[PDB]
């Protein structure tokens, strides 16, 4: 359905929102959600996926009794919400969950649906998911406010010289979505070096560099998928290469990072999504490496929401479901990952304070080993060892000794760029 009436906010009750991207899914739809909430006196939660677009819902809310956090409608994003789920905190029963980009597959995402799902299912709640492309469908190429020009063409991924003169010879301004900052780096000082202003977006320099869109004379904006969602620009073309890193898990022994491989469906809809939305501003186009796979049950995400989900408590033996139609992206048995009190706790504070990816967290937790315990950051095989500059990552340990960075379980988002590795030999020294 693509218009919301007041029905869809009865208990049992759990509604897709088909909301292409441009539709005012944030301004138009939502408020009017809310009141209608407000009204009836709903306990309800909205779910955002990142701070920046909770941001910008208080705004579409101003003046509503909206309670945001990290008044009866609360307000937070979709890891807050997990994460309360598994910590001690009494999480209110709500009668109604909006999640607003209700296709993000972040584990806690994944997680938070199965759980409002089974809730619904349950006969405690409604729910609204908003999504340019709900879970189970497979078009890359969704409506927009106006028509979009897609072209498939050979995208570079590497620095060029020759050839690729149709990338420099545009004149308006291109968003061009990458796998990595590294990969990014390199393409951008390619167009940097033939005169182009580029700015680049990434996770963590997305808030200070994002403002420069807004006022630069920029050519070009080389993102990661952090653009995907919470992004507007003022561009006429998209260039997508649509690949991406995706974390596997191999022989449930470690994680990889594998690829660059396609996109999902999902991806590619929301990358081509940022343009074609300004009807005075018709001629926009879209410029595509490759297809989209919907292949994507190799990727840790889905296991993770599992492990997850097996963890928050809803009714005395019942474990919550996924959401039906991702359910099938999982090999596991019910309960399998499901945590005693003690062991549970330390996966949280793994998680929560250790900042470990999910499958990374379990890894330890399920060993019995103690939150604040790293000697497992040491003693593993020698094909764990961590590098650093292509050698042998050390850390000073709690107790002065320099030891080699050599984890029990090797987790690849550990040491994935600079940042992660700097943050896990943190962790190993006891220092978080
Ligand atoms: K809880
Ligand atoms: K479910």
């Amino acid at each position: 359905v693509e218009c919301f009436e007041p029905s869809m906010l009865k208990k049992k009750q759990l509604t897709v929102l088909d909301l292409h991207p441009g539709a005012g899914k944030t301004r138009r739809v939502l408020p009017e959600i809310v009141r209608e909430a407000i009204k009836t006196r709903l306990r309800t939660v909205i779910l955002a996926p990142t701070r920046v677009v909770a941001a910008e819902m208080e705004e579409a809310l101003r003046g509503l009794p909206v309670r945001y956090m990290t008044e009866i409608v609360d307000l937070m994003c979709h890891a807050t919400f997990t994460s309360r789920l598994l910590q001690p905190i009494r999480v209110p029963n709500y009668n109604l969950y909006i999640m607003d980009e209700a296709h993000f597959t972040d584990p806690s995402s994944i997680a938070a649906r199965g759980y409002i799902s089974t809730r619904v299912e349950m006969g405690e709640a409604a729910a609204i998911f908003m999504t340019a492309t709900p879970p189970g469908t497979r078009d890359a190429f969704p409506d927009s406010n106006s028509p979009i020009m897609d072209t498939e063409v050979e995208v570079p991924e590497r620095a060029w010289s020759s050839g690729f003169d149709w990338v420099t010879d545009h004149s308006g301004k291109t968003v061009w979505f990458v796998p990595s900052v590294r990969n990014g780096n390199e393409i951008a000082a390619c167009l940097t070096k033939a005169g182009k202003r580029v700015i680049q977006l990434s996770r963590k320099t997305f808030e200070t560099e994002f403002q420069k869109t807004k006022h630069q004379e920029w050519d070009f904006v080389v993102t990661t998928d952090i653009s995907e969602m919470g992004a507007n620009f003022k561009a006429d073309r998209v260039i997508d290469s649509r690949r991406c890193l995706k974390p596997v898990i191999l022989d449930g022994e470690r994680v990889i990072l594998a690829g660059p491989m396609p996109v999902t469906h999902a991806s590619a809809a929301q990358r081509r999504g940022r343009i074609g939305r300004n009807p005075n501003k018709p001629g926009d186009e879209y410029l595509y490496g490759g297809g989209c796979a919907e292949t994507d049950e190799d990727h840790a995400h889905w296991l993770e929401a599992r492990m997850l989900l097996d963890n928050i408590y809803l009714q005395d033996g019942l474990i919550a479901s996924l959401y039906r139609p991702e359910a099938d992206k999982v090999a596991a048995i019910e309960g399998e990952f499901k945590l005693r009190t003690e062991q549970r706790k330390t996966f949280v504070e793994l998680m929560k304070r250790g900042d470990l990816p999910v499958w990374l967290a379990y890894q330890v937790a399920s060993a019995g080993i103690t939150y604040t315990d790293r000697r497992w950051c040491f003693d593993g095989t020698t094909n764990n060892t961590i590098m650093e500059d292509s050698v042998p990552a050390e850390v000073w340990t709690r107790h002065g000794e320099k030891r080699v960075l050599k984890p029990r379980w090797m987790d690849a988002r550990v040491c994935s760029d600079h940042a992660a590795l700097k943050s896990f030999k943190e962790f190993a020294a006891g220092k978080r």
